[PDB]
């Protein structure tokens, strides 16, 4: 079973951990890649809920199982804060233009 179901993209709390800790690490050292400019901040305009404090930053996190490295972000995404805490696991799919619903 998934840990976390993004449309049809399957994830494990492996796999989110594994992309949160490049993307806590690229934040960490102030660098950036992609032409999205990943790790960047998550303003939360959708209103989430989650558990953890802001500042939130987000991640893309592939179904490939790789780690983002640039290029084609795709359409999910892990957030986490400055804390290094997990936030939640988010994605474009299922949502109306380049909003974000969370993946469950
Ligand atoms: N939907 C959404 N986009 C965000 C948020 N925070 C930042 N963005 C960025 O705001 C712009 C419009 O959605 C995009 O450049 C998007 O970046 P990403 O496309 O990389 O997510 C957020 O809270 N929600
Ligand atoms: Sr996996």
């Amino acid at each position: 079973a998934c840990d976390y179901t993004c449309g049809s993209n399957c994830y494990s709390s492996s796999d989110a951990s594994t992309a949160q800790a490049a993307g806590y690490k690229l934040h960490e050292d102030g660098e950036t890649v992609g032409s999205n400019s990943y790790p960047h901040k998550y303003n939360n305009y959708e209103g989430f809920d989650f558990s953890v404090s802001s500042p939130y930053y987000e991640w893309p996190i592939l179904s490939s199982g790789d780690v983002y490295s640039g290029g084609s972000p795709g359409a999910d995404r892990v957030v986490f804060n400055e804390n290094n805490q997990l936030a939640g696991v988010i994605t474009h799919t299922g949502a109306s233009g380049n909003n974000f619903v969370e993946c469950t």
